[PDB]
């Protein structure tokens, strides 16, 4: 049947069913607008209120009945409420469209979603702050082209994440006041020549005002594409967090060993454990970036006002936004439930050199050109290659061979440990600056 | 030779170039605060700054000649000023990595562009908010699903567009402030034990405040992502002004005539008219959706912290840049460059019936339920365009008939003319409303 | 709220890879059937296995099976349901496979199976669109370039456009599937068996070509994923373009087009407004479908050989990109019958555009005079008439005479929209002739008949 | 300072010969093709032909000299020719546009185009897998870590690793035959979309610039752009590969992994560490694949919503796939390069595998041929490993005895299975990493591309 087919093609209940709670606060603000106004009575209206305030408690309660028949969320809930209370249900579509009631409803929907990631954002950045602080000393290699460049502290790597997820978080809050704005008495297009208010539906709904072009607010989806590339940002922090992860539980590195809660394994070889969790991160940044593209696309060389292919705008953002939630708490779980493998890390350490950049500034400190500083200490790690030694073994006499600059105090800027300590610069690995570090975000977050 | 092949894929200066300015900023910053710790003489700083300052100059005057050999912007710099000055030269790159270096530059290269790309948007706005005060009493047909649904001001329409780029500089703006941190200082990727300070830089540069991780300043290319992204939601609002421009243009609408300097003719079909640059406009929001994806797709799944595929970074952004400005300048011109067809406008209007909903909603103030009042106007709508007529042309006689509450003062609300006068809620297409909208506008785009 | 709940309710599958279930049973019963051959199992095994899973199917068919998020995706559930039912030699069927090669194996077969179904869907589209060509086969409508009339066309030449477009795509899913009817099964893990499994057997058995020659290309391997997923995208494309054509058609401004009540929406207020969705809706789905692709293309980028957990995400994509287009196929076809066109409008629109005067030119030139000169002296004409409020074809000979000795009295047969299309006569031209050839060739083609 | 007009800026943003310059052969075939069937059919003379193309040739020549002055001014590579002919030939260059639009112009141009780039990508593919088996031919006895979830899952042999890419990029080969052939049609002859009613034989110039075909539809000839993304298409499904390649080749070079050296001439370094070698050129790959995703992404946006037939927008589709092609080229031949400039660590490989209990997979087949149930075996098989892992062994450490204690079923042939090196030898399913099935293997791939 082609009124079957078109029905089935143009339905959009089994996915927006989800915008419930927000409907139902966007339709009560309409309706207590309509009687300050003198549109509908306050009876009309305490029926309203009291019928919506029933029907959300029946969806609460799985007891409501979801209908292909009703369209949407918006005709599902109207067609109900006048089941329940008669005509003044039908007094609720005065001066009102489904174009401005699904824009209000769908950013109040992005608003407390927002919310909520905030919030997983902040209990991420403690996990990985507490792990920081759990291993404070641990000493690690830095990469470049995945080739070890200089030694690190385990916690100013784990802060990276931390700061990025700041940036994300800043996003967040900027995308939120940005939305924040009321499409509602905008109507189909061009408003109303009905007497609303709709500065009193604005401050109703928590928005900062209302939005002051009408054909903007029933065509505008920019809120959606700027919530969608957040999560998008967000999922590329996590891509590579879960990439390093992925690294560091493979036995070529050895640093870090998942609990069995968060990996997997095979009965017959048991040290084989896959860290599962983590790759599926990495790989649903993937999603997350296509749903991005999706509204994008479908933004592209629209015309105004209103055209049904903004139907399209919903599904991507609840994937992306649920998708990005499940990454945040499962990089937080597994963050809980790592530990590193301090015998193998500090095994690696001695032979990759990692004190160069320390003894090269210690010339460099003296006098010494940079340049030749590099120079000389690069002959000098090639004396301790051919003698399988470190640059800590070395005697003095043969340092200086090179150059008369060398004194005894070299051999507090050599091995890692001490490389570590004579990092001073701000924002750098050093023990001290690290500590600073940690305190700003212990206090940052409230850790206790 | 494998030597020229690895050369030519891995050179970056055919395009890192144009960083050039950005690139002897930070230099003369960061000589200058070596100089002032003590890691140079005022000697070796005085000559840096001078040479850098030569150099700068015969940039400018294309007499600089641009080397492969030399790799890339930096290294071509830093290789003529040695050749300038000598020794000294070889001392700038101090305390001091490509790593930190072109993270720094390429942030200044953004802050420089965010500010170039605010300034256009303004002048978009004018030209359009111009083309608005011109046109201030036309009616047009405003559209859901491409039919038309209510009678609108031109300057109305318009304004959407003026609101959407005001979302946009909004970005723009946020977008700056979170870019603007600081990242030399972080060398390779640890930091350093020179005595360098990262505060001093940050302030001669403009700069906040320096980044609070050393693996983060050298990991991160968000700020590269979040301005890919901004560009690409202005683009998607040009997009749309091209798409309804093309139509406007069109010969089914006639609703505007693109002057000839903004279109392409025939000699054989003289009316036909082609809107080239709009429909260019459109397709150009192409290209910026890629980039942000080319850089998305970069960063997904990456380990820390530097790796050679951040070099791909730049190309995305300098395309997306250029694409941008371009399409906010030529939508200015074609802005400036067109006439409306009034007469044809006007002759079109009337068989509509967008009269209908003002109808409605001058039954609903009297005291009609909303489904009432429509159940009128559709019956009235009938025994009028079965006449091929207007509602306005009917007498109160036959409108008494269908209902008693009609009255004489029911024909100041027909017609599209008094249609558009009804509008009165805020943001609405109101006569009034769009005055005042029009008055909030020319005060804050400085307009006289 | 615990984290092996939180893990299991991220990592499980089932959710969505129950739809291979048809798939995973029938590469199940391949394997069975092939370890008893091999002597791995008994023939016994073998038929307890083939019973057990014909059990399992006929109660999912019916909605009588239980899918459980406890045992993880659709192969551990089927398996587990097996053990069940026949106890002992459901766990031999395990033998000589892992879930990764059995994964991959399924997921071809379902895209065997979608790419089957969308190449009729499609036939089936391109007959609609014939078949509204053939009912409206006379009708003239502009030709556009930058949404100026350019010419004028027959509306089955138009039709025949998206036609043509359609026909390279089932092209390309006839090559896709092909290339992607190589078997998986028997890489194992990764790295094959040292078990005396035949490869040549399995793969027979489930209709593909042949085995794949490298076990940890076989695991590793979603190009047919990718290339599948391109494949959609770009007939999406076509339907956008049929989409935003349809919704032009259908605005008043252009007035060609009115869609029946059945597939369109409207105003009680306004009944002249009628809103065109189903087409509104394939243009916006086709946004969907290239946001799969890209999907699936960023997820394999980067990833390290053999074997990936990032896989699990190949799947939902895939089935969302096939569901969207076979919608979007199935309302297009549907929309292409259920279609009018506005003949008068149409007519009363095409006389002011001079589209004829590019067949004016060709008269010129026939007639010996250079191309350029027969621009300009037509382009002169058209002025004339611009100005005289008319056509070309109500100017007398006495007026062109005035801008070259050329015209003669045949000059009236080349003139006017009908006989502009009745002189185009290249290949694959709006030409009356041209068209009637090429709709002879879709009459043929997709064996469209009057009964 | 020069005042510039609304025109100027207009022209400066809609101009396109600054990047569609590089289709002038494409485009002087098209149009020497096309005026030679001019003549043929009647509409100009011989004598006006021979003065074309002798002039077109002259342009060529100048072009291929680096004495051609592209200007601005004239738009586009089509309106640069003709008028540059003009110029040289005067009234005769002005027939050439007879019967003819920059519409079908431009599309057969960039169709000549595409077909020529896709046969240079297809003899660059067949270098790469060339170097690829080579690779493995040298290094065909090695023995390492086959990943899965990058934890060691089982032995394999290097070669059936390197012979992954080789069967990946066969794939890659025919989506571009598949490209190619569909492309292969001629819209020349179309003109503005509507074809035309001189008599012109679109079947000549077809023939003339080997297409298979004329296009069937002349709406369809000046408005698709399917070729474009298919290539598109098929260049990112490549550079995926590539990346994943890429990836590989980054691990092993890395200390902790410490599988592969890449020459000097491939990788960078530094004079205070000089044991750091970075694999730069591998990481480019990997990196660049994301550009040729955003260019197919471009055209893919591009021609969404678009209404019939030629729309101005279509002018961005050439930048992306001169783009993409330049960049999928590079990847492909560096990639070759890496590949013939990288040695593997052979006592470094070696020292990593015999502790990661490899051969319990085999030892598990083992069990199921003397005829235990795939679990039992698995049962077994665990408990022995259990067992290793205590008393700090290998299994094939163990005695016949022990393992006599958990089946019956094991006898003194059992250490023909166990230890890494006889794991690999007891692969023997077509297409495993069994020795003697990957030496299969590569005989077919040295044979199919004529390895000599
Ligand atoms: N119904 C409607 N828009 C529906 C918005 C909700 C929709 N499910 C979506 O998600 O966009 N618009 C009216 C009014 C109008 O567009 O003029 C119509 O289609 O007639
Ligand atoms: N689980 C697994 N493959 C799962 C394939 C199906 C999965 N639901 C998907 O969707 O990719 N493989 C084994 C064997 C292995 O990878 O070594 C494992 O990870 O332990
Ligand atoms: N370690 C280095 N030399 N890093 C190189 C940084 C500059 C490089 N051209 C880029 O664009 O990223
Ligand atoms: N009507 C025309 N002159 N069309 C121009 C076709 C060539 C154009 N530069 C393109 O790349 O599409
Ligand atoms: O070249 C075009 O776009 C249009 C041609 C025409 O008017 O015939
Ligand atoms: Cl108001
Ligand atoms: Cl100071
Ligand atoms: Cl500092
Ligand atoms: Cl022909
Ligand atoms: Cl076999």
């Amino acid at each position: 049947s082609v009124t079957e087919k078109v029905e089935k093609f143009t339905e959009s209940i089994s996915f927006d069913k989800v915008l419930y709670k927000q409907d139902i606060m966007g339709s009560k603000a309409h309706a207590s607008m309509l009687a300050h106004q003198g549109l509908i009575t306050d009876s009309d209206k305490d029926s309203i209120l009291r019928g919506l305030d029933d029907i959300e408690r029946q969806i609460e309660a799985n007891k409501f009945e979801w209908r292909t028949d009703r369209e949407d969320v918006h005709m599902n809930i109207e067609a109900a409420l006048t089941d329940l209370i008669g005509e003044p249900a039908k007094k609720l579509h005065t001066a009102r469209s489904r174009n401005d009631q699904v824009a209000t409803d769908f950013r109040l929907w992005c608003r407390d979603a927002i919310d909520t990631i905030i919030v997983k954002i902040r209990n991420l950045q403690r996990a990985l702050v507490e792990l920081a602080l759990k291993n404070e000393a641990l000493i690690v290699p830095g990469y470049t082209h995945l080739q070890r460049a200089q030694p690190v502290l385990l916690p100013h790597v784990l802060l990276t994440f931390v700061e990025q997820l700041e940036r994300d978080a800043g996003r967040y809050v900027d995308c939120r006041a940005r939305l924040n704005f009321s499409p509602l008495g905008a109507c189909a297009l061009a408003g109303t020549g009905l007497p609303i208010d709709r500065f009193m539906t604005a401050n109703a709904l928590g928005f900062t005002e209302p939005m002051r072009n009408s054909i903007d607010a029933v065509s505008d989806r920019d809120f959606v594409l700027e919530f969608l590339y957040t999560n998008a940002n967000t999922g590329i922090h996590l891509s590579r967090l879960g990439e390093e992860w992925v690294l560091w539980a493979s036995e070529e590195f050895g640093f870090m060993t998942p609990s069995d809660s968060v990996s997997t394994g095979s009965s017959i070889m048991p040290q084989k454990k896959n860290p599962d969790p983590m790759e599926l991160v990495r790989g649903k940044s993937a999603r997350v970036i296509g749903d991005l593209v999706t509204v994008l696309t479908l933004c592209k060389g629209l015309p105004l006002a209103y055209n049904r292919d903004f139907q399209e705008d919903k599904e991507p953002m609840f994937d992306s936004t649920k998708t990005i939630m499940g990454m945040i708490d499962v990089s937080a779980e597994f963050a809980q439930n790592v530990t590193f493998n301090e015998d193998r890390i500090k095994k690696s350490l001695p032979a990759g050199h990692l004190d160069a950049t320390t003894l090269a500034d210690y010339l460099v400190k003296k006098g010494m050109p940079f340049r030749s500083s590099h120079d000389i200490v690069g002959k000098l790690v090639g004396v301790c290659v051919s003698k399988g030694c470190e640059l800590q073994n070395l005697s003095l006499e043969e340092m200086k061979k090179l150059s008369p600059v060398f004194e005894e105090d070299v051999f507090g800027f050599l091995g890692v440990e001490n490389s570590v300590n004579k990092f001073s610069s701000y924002g750098s690995t050093g023990s001290n600056c690290v500590a600073e570090q940690l305190g700003y975000w212990v206090n940052k977050l409230n850790i206790t």
